[PDB]
Formats: C-alpha cells, structure tokens, sequence
C-alpha cells in the first residue's frame, strides 16, 4: 500500500454536508486536480465550473426539478413535483463538468476529470459525490439558460457534476465492498 | 500539496516501454484500485481483463489492424497495413476494461476505473497509456472472436484499455503544461 492507494480505496459517494464551504486553496487544487486529467488528443476542450453560491445553487435545483416535472418517468416527476428533493445534496460547492460533444470519448475525458477531483478532494478530507442530474436535462432551456448564465459554453453538455463539501457531523456510510469476479488475469 | 495531488500532476501518457513485465502484486494493487472506482447505481457491471502474454498481445493488435484495414479513414488503413504499428507501444500488459452498454454512462464508470488504474500505477513506478483503439473495433467478428477467448464478456463494448509497464530507459516526456481558461468559479 501508499497513500495513492489508500485514498483510492477510501473514496466514497457523501450525501450529507456541513454547511462549511471549503477553503478556497481546497478549491482550486481540487479543480487543478481535474485539469491535469488525461484527455483525448490533449484536446482539453472541457470546461470546469465550480458554484459556489448557495442561492445560485438552489435555482439550478430548482430549474432540473422544473424539466424533471416535464418528464414521464415516475420517479422523474416525484422529484420534479418535490418542494424537499435537492440533487446535490446540500453541498456547499457543486462543481459543473461539461465538454463539447464532437468527440465520442468527451464523457469519458470528463469522467477522468472528476475521479482526479474526488481524489483530490478525499485526500484533502473534503467529501465528494457525483452528481448527474444534469446530463439529460442541461438542454432543458430553463436549465440551459441558467447554465449559460453561469458561465458553462453553450457548445457543451454537461457530462457530471461534483458535490464538494464536508461530511455532515454523525454521517455514517454503508461499510465498501466491491464485487469479487470482475477481473480476469490472463497470464 | 501531498501525495495524491503530486500524483495527479505526474501522471503521464507513456508510449515507450520496457520488456520487463510489472510485479503481480503491482498488478493486482492497480486492478484492485480500478474496481474501486465509483460506478452508476454501485452496479459494477465492468470487466477488467488483464492481458500478460506478449503472443496474445500481438495477436489483438493484429487483429485490431485487420479491423482497420477495413476502414475508409486514410489514417486508419494505414494503421492497418502497417508491419510496424502497434496501438499497446509493446507494453508487457495491456489491461481491457468493457462494460454492458445497457446505461447511457457505461463509459464514465470505465474512465472512472481507468483513471485510478493509472494513478495507482503511477504511484508504484509504472508508467501507463490509454488505449482507445477497441472501442470502434470490439464488434469486428474478428476482434470480437479475440475478445471473447480472452475473457471478455460477449455483451460488453470496450471504453478504454490501460497499458502498463516500465518506461522505456531513456525515453523523455514533453513538459506538461495545462490550458489556462478551462476554469471557472462563481462565488
Ligand atoms: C457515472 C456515475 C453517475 C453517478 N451519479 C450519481 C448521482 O447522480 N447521484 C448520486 O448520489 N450518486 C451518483 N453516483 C455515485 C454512485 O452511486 C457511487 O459511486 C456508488 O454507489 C458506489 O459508492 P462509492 O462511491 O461510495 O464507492 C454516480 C456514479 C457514477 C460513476
Ligand atoms: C478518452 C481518451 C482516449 C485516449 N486514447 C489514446 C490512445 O488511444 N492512444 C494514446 O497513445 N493515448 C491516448 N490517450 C492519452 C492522451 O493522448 C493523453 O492523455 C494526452 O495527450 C495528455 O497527456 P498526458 O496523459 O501525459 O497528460 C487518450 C486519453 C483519453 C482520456
């Protein structure tokens, strides 16, 4: 083991937060994490958009549960009609992870992005958790000019989102285990 | 800083290698470190198939070639017809990672494993690469056909693969610089 190692492993999804926002050196060596991300062809044509505004925050919620009542999931519009569900969990700072489509790979340059983010973040002891509501309804157009207004490209879609805070105190997470048989070794 | 940021930032994609094979307990601790990757729902429903045999190795790629000989993309057959052209870099190991393509983020939870797998390795001396060329040749009957005695599962597509091994001595890297501008933050 290391300490690489052993942060991979206690990396875990947070669905409860202090209200704490985290210190903004945190911030930007978590988003720094991200950009370092491998990404095809070094195109870096990502985009990182970190809220940190409760206020702001909350009307985004508010405009995904509005296209989420539009829906015809059921479990869609619950949340959609909800006044209490929130997305991202409270979460002081919820950073907005987007791409230009053109490449078949852009969610996967993302993905990269955000598993270095969470990383970062957990070796930092700040919680994290992805957050991807967003993905189907970024072209909502309540949502989409919320996003613009926010500053993500109008050219992207959003493929995750980052929860960042701390741990709310007495949050206790289900014990990890992962599924035994998902590697082969071919010697 | 710490160790897992430093780690982040030293990451790099390696394209030269070594014939020496990598340790198996290195190579267990970096596939162990991909399944704890975060994945859609907690599903797991990835397969990382960890290819060690330098015959069988040759014989994907050329097979991965035959797939390309079959393209229009001038780039692409000419891969194809290549003697020389080899998509691992003669890496000793070359880890496929699939998944069902059932969940429209199948993708995002392998670049997820793959990022850790990468990270892991770095933390332990090895060097990496993604590896994209299965995605667009998996359903080739013969690269399938391959895929299939390897281990892959038949109803799995390949996000990505993860080469590793030793950098090659004396093979140099550019310096890595980012791009300025991808950030954004709101407060
Ligand atoms: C592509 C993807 C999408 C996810 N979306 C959400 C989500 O929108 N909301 C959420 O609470 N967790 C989300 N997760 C977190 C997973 O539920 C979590 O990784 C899984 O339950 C394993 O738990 P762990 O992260 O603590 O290891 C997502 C994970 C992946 C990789
Ligand atoms: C989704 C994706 C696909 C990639 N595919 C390949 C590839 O097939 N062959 C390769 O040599 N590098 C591949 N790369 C590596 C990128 O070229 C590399 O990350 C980029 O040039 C930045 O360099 P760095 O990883 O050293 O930071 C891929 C990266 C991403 C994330």
């Amino acid at each position: 083991t290391n300490e690489v190692l052993e942060t991979i492993k206690a990396r875990r999804s947070v669905r409860a937060y202090d209200r704490k926002q985290i210190p903004a050196d945190d911030l930007n060596a978590i988003l720094e994490a991200g950009a370092y991300a491998p990404s095809g062809m070094h195109y870096e044509t990502w985009h990182f958009t970190a809220v940190c505004n409760t206020v702001k925050l909350e009307e985004l919620n508010e405009r995904i549960k509005g296209a989420f009542a539009k829906s015809d999931d059921k479990h869609l519009r619950e949340r959609g009609h909800s006044e209490t569900y929130c997305c991202y969990y409270h979460a002081p700072t919820l950073v907005i992870v987007s791409n230009e489509p053109k490449q078949w790979w852009a969610g996967m340059d993302c993905a990269c992005a955000i598993e270095n983010m969470f990383l970062a973040a957990t070796s930092l002891g700040i919680a994290s958790c992805w957050i991807n509501q967003l993905g189907t309804t970024c072209d909502d157009p309540e949502v989409r000019a919320y996003l613009t207004s926010l500053g993500v490209p109008e050219n992207h879609k959003v493929y995750g989102c980052v929860a960042l805070g701390y741990k709310a105190e007495g949050a206790l997470l289900k014990e990890k285990t992962v599924k035994a048989g998902t590697i082969t070794i071919v010697e």
